[PDB]
């Protein structure tokens, strides 16, 4: 073997802890995540391999230390300017991927349960990347579905079922997260503290009221594909497969 190989030097404080950890010979970049629940995040992330979720390279004790896929574009976060959000072409580009990623999570029955911005991560080449799974759980084994009834996420991205309801589908819960995530990617603002009877900003979303923001910032087409996603009724709430149908999903919009 190559002496040295094993080395990482950590060279840089990526948030609170994650250091940016760099090989000693090859100079490969990887994310260092130092734990001081973290056995199922671990587990689950073992279970990950899709180019839109980071990748998990492996653990070791000394204080667990996950070894985590590099992401030098920072947080999907970075990318909305308030009250503006970003080019409607890029927000559909992140959404595509977005989607990719969830897809693929679905599928081997695992939810994220805390969609947003800040856990949305950029490669060098601005490919997103579904980050951060100590929230994550399976909702599916063995093709039986569980239900959810832990409530946990982020409570402007929660969807309202996890709010008034005992136990819930997990599926249909990460589609809002993501759905409040593409509100803020075309308007730069949050739509609402939560979704419960009591907020206002919720009732006048039910009551269709489009005329005021966020929702007079976003054009006719994406905004047809969030009155489909923001349906307070899970059961009757999109889904992906649907989503993909969407004609501002399909639109073209962004060169290569
Ligand atoms: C609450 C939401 C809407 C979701 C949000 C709002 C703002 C930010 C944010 O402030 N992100 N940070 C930036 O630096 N955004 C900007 C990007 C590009 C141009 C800009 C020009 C001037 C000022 C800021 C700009 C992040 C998020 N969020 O995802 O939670």
């Amino acid at each position: 073997a190559v002496p040295f190989v094993e080395d990482w030097d950590l060279v840089q404080t990526l948030g609170e802890e994650v250091q940016l950890a760099v090989n000693r010979v090859t100079e490969e970049a990887v994310a260092v995540k130092i734990v001081d629940n973290i056995k199922k995040e671990i587990c689950i992330n073992k279970m990950l391999n899709h180019e839109n979720v980071v990748k998990f390279y492996g653990h070791r004790r000394e204080i667990q230390y996950l070894f985590l896929e590099y992401c030098s574009g920072g947080e999907l976060f970075d990318r909305i300017e308030p009250d503006i959000g970003m080019p409607e072409p890029d927000a559909q580009r992140f959404f595509h991927q977005l989607m990719a990623g969830v897809v693929y999570l679905h599928g081997i029955g695992i939810t994220h349960r805390d969609i947003k911005p800040e856990n949305l991560l950029l490669d060098e080449r601005d490919n997103l990347k579904i980050s951060d799974f100590g929230l994550a759980t399976v909702f599916r084994y063995n093709n039986r579905e569980r239900l959810l009834n832990k409530m946990c996420g982020t409570l402007p991205y929660v969807a309202p079922e996890l709010l008034k309801r005992r136990e819930f589908h997990a599926e249909p819960v990460d589609v809002w997260s993501c759905g409040i995530v593409l509100t803020a990617m075309l308007a730069g603002e949050l739509p609402w503290d939560q979704p419960s009877d009591s907020c206002q900003e919720y009732s006048d979303w039910k009551e269709k009221k489009t005329y005021l923001n966020p929702w007079k910032k976003i054009d006719s087409a994406p905004l047809a594909l969030l009155h489909k996603i923001l349906v307070e009724n899970p059961s009757a709430r999109i889904t992906i497969p649907d989503i993909k149908k969407d004609r501002w999903y399909n639109k073209p919009l962004k060169k290569g």
